[PDB]
């Protein structure tokens, strides 16, 4: 099957040049920005502009009306780009131009070609102002009518779950690792040879108008590897504000050491299914991580919610009007 992953916009091109340094295989690789300097710098194969009459190549100035003029002016560039595709995951920082404004035209064309549309998109850091934010929540909400489903990761969140990190820099690396392995999870269970694969059918079936996606990881080592994995997971959501336990639809892959047989998703599904929706229709692979020793990683995707809501920081947020 043919799984396609766009960056839009620095922050969504500076992930998904993490997927291809982290070696992510079996994926057409594209990073799709108004800054041309920026797209310069990437070691992604497929570097593709948009917004040369608006932007002169030199950025949306963090406009999501500019991001989305450049996207419409040059959708006959994001149609060539998605010919041939069965799913395409969208990756971009809300919050700045390109990223907000472009993200929901590429997503809309790609949904309207019957492509599984999933996007994988990051909300600012605290530290980047409560203006970020709003045109971030804004974008999100264009987005999400244009998406199957919309995976949303609230920088903060993605903090709390590492060392703290003394510059930009190292603090912005560690949200491109955590986008690398949310994707990579996804497609490496479908478009490699894994441990256990799925099929892209059933991918489709549990992502297809899912809406809100919230993700959750978590490791287990040693001899209660799977109790620990998920209950670290089911616990640890990358958006606050509504519980992994309440989703309809979840994929769940589980990366394993090589010395770690295939019968430990026995036990995971066992406590995934016991922590979960009682109703909760489940999906699961399993792929190997290299460089591991008698570790698990469950990460879960969690999507079909009662209500598409969440928190991020004090503000609960409530769209106008869910398709
Ligand atoms: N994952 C990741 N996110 C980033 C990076 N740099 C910035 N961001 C995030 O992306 C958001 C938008 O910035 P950016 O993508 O540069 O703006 P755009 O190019 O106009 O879309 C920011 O508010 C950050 O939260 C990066 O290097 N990696």
């Amino acid at each position: 099957c043919k799984i396609k992953v766009i960056g839009v916009g620095g922050g969504g091109s500076n992930a998904v040049n993490r997927m291809y340094e982290d070696g992510i295989e079996g994926v057409e690789l594209y990073a799709i920005n108004t800054d041309v300097q920026h797209l310069s710098t990437l070691k992604v194969p497929n570097k593709i502009q948009i917004g040369e009459k608006v932007t002169r190549g030199l950025g949306a100035g963090a406009k999501p009306e500019v991001g989305e003029e450049a996207a419409l002016e040059d959708i006959d560039k994001i149609k060539e780009i998605l010919r041939d595709t069965d799913m395409v995951f969208i990756s971009a920082g809300l919050g700045g131009g390109t990223g907000t404004g472009a993200a929901p035209v590429i997503a809309k064309t790609a949904k309207e070609m019957g492509i599984l549309t999933v996007a994988v998109a990051t909300l600012p850091f605290r530290f980047e102002g409560p203006r970020k934010m709003e045109k971030a929540l804004k974008g999100l909400e264009k987005l999400k009518e244009s998406s199957d489903a919309y995976i949303v990761i609230h920088n903060d969140k993605i903090k709390e779950l590492s060392n703290r990190t003394l510059t930009i820099k190292d603090a912005f690396k560690e949200v491109d690792s955590v986008l690398s392995k949310a994707v990579r999870g996804i497609t490496s269970i479908v478009v490699t040879p894994a441990v256990i694969n799925v099929d892209f059918a059933d991918v489709r079936t549990t992502l297809e108008e899912g809406g809100l996606s919230i993700i959750g990881m978590g490791e287990g080592r040693g001899d209660e590897k799977a109790d620990i994995a998920v209950e670290k997971a089911v616990t640890s959501p990358l958006l606050e504000g509504n519980t992994i336990e309440g989703a309809r639809r979840l994929l769940v892959t589980i990366w394993t050491s090589e010395d770690i047989p295939y019968d430990i998703v026995d036990e995971v599904m066992e406590r995934i299914h016991s922590k979960v929706h009682p109703e909760a229709e489940i999906i699961f692979g399993a792929v190997l991580e290299p460089q591991e020793q008698d570790f698990i990683r469950v990460a879960i995707v969690a999507t079909d919610f009662p209500e598409e809501k969440f928190q991020v920081g004090e503000k609960e947020v409530k769209f106008k009007v869910i398709k």
